[PDB]
């Protein structure tokens, strides 16, 4: 169950998962850096602030998400997605997303995060929501290790 009061906050990422690993690697065009979620009209549309990394530059977008059903959103960016909002706390929030890029299409988590860094209880929540899904624990990556543009 998704308390949407829980919704918007100061988020960073700190892992992302994906079935194709490409996506989502350095210089991978799912690789976000979260800064803000902010739900617009009672979580009707999410407004998602993060940077992009290109070529040693941060590019800080917000892109509008917009509610299909419940907390399943559509965005169009680089590609057609959904984003549903899995599972959500006062310290972790869990996306899954299915992009299709014309060619493939990819399912991924990113595992959001308040406060301290994760606990191991949150660690093995987010192992066991990309499994539920069928994407793989073997292509995590740690983007919060890498992620050096403005606070």
């Amino acid at each position: 169950e998704i308390d949407p009061s829980k919704i918007p906050g100061e988020w960073r990422i700190i892992y992302a998962a994906a079935d194709n690993k490409d996506k989502i690697v350095e210089g991978g065009p799912l690789r976000n850096y979260y800064r803000r979620i902010e739900c617009i009209n009672d979580c009707e549309s999410l407004s998602i602030t993060f940077y992009l990394k290109d070529q040693g530059t941060c590019l800080l977008l917000t892109e509008v998400a917009k509610r299909q059903e419940g907390y399943v959103y559509v965005l169009e960016f680089y590609g057609t997605n959904t984003l549903e909002v899995i599972h959500v706390s006062e310290n972790m929030l869990v996306t899954y997303v299915e992009n299709y890029d014309g060619e493939r299409i990819t399912k991924m988590t990113e595992g959001l995060a308040k406060g301290t860094s994760f606990t191991p209880e949150e660690l093995e929540k987010y192992q066991q929501l990309n499994s539920e899904r069928g994407v793989p624990n073997e292509n995590i990556e740690n983007l919060i290790k890498t992620d050096n543009c403005p606070p």
